[PDB]
């Protein structure tokens, strides 16, 4: 599978040296595969990175599906191997509020991973786990919030310690 | 004062142009100071930005000091204006974690601002105003990473609508 292959490539070109680093001659050698193989498969550099982000959305969102946003959390605390590759997810975070199509088309790459916690939140619900003295958009929102947050500290090399007491604590937070 | 002049026009220009599109020229016309005067004062770029990252940290750590990094947080919701220099300091996170000088330079510029959160933790904890059920250094961390959330998601563009409410809740997560 050439997409495939294309993707586990890039997905470390990217890992290592960064967006703007990952050249299309570093891109080949990662991938051993051609400029055109390439851009044929996926149209230019920045669709490339967004179909990386699609596959987080997917996986997160089998995650989630089962159980939750914290879930996501304690694994991301047993993947150091991903924090490289999350560093370079936060370097666009200016792109994503200077440029309204990017912006689009990350939100739309992110919504499979949406609408699994709108999934999971429904049915924790509908089963009475979570706490009623709060909305559930502001719990979404804080679950969210909190996501955010441990993949930023994890990105940018903080420790992991106290973090997986802290997910106890977002737990205890949001449930009965 | 030239220094402070040299410090509101870069955090402009590296708000308006991201870390790496502050070229030196750019840096001259947001400040009306040469690359000499620049250089003379600061060193280098990087030295730049962390000296207006140390700002963040004076100011952010007289607000924590008042009344905690909840209030930081509130007072990000109030000022839109901020969240492109928000933005910028996403953009470092691989350096973060590739350089480890860079590293200790920004968490030595960072500390006035832990040493606040620990000064305002432990009068709270003198007055029971804290839980103690959950270690005071757990707490301190749950909040560093909603904060961490927090810059992130505005950063990011996302809405503010709920936040405030996500406050209330963060509050009540940590207080007696
Ligand atoms: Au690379
Ligand atoms: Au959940
Ligand atoms: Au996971
Ligand atoms: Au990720
Ligand atoms: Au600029
Ligand atoms: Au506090
Ligand atoms: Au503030
Ligand atoms: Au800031």
């Amino acid at each position: 599978n050439s997409r495939q292959e294309i993707l586990e490539g890039a997905r470390r070109c990217f890992a290592e040296h960064g967006y703007e680093g990952a050249t299309v001659r570093r891109l080949e050698e990662a991938t051993g595969k051609s400029r055109g193989a390439i851009f044929h498969h996926f149209g230019d550099k920045e669709n490339l990175f967004l179909a990386l982000a699609r596959e987080d959305a997917a996986r997160m969102a089998e995650v989630v599906s089962e159980n939750g946003l914290v879930e996501v959390m304690r694994g991301m605390l047993e993947d150091p191997e991903r924090y490289d590759w999350m560093s370079v997810r936060l370097e666009i975070s200016k792109q994503l509020r200077t440029d309204p199509v990017f912006r689009a088309k990350w939100i739309d790459h992110q919504s499979v991973l949406d609408e699994a916690v709108r999934v999971r939140l429904s049915r924790n619900v509908d089963k009475g786990q979570m706490r009623t003295d709060v909305p559930i958009e502001v719990l979404h929102t804080f679950l969210e919030t909190v996501l955010d947050g441990f993949i930023s500290r994890l990105a940018t090399g903080a420790s992991t310690e106290g973090l997986s007491e802290v997910l106890d604590l977002v737990e205890g937070t949001v449930r009965k």
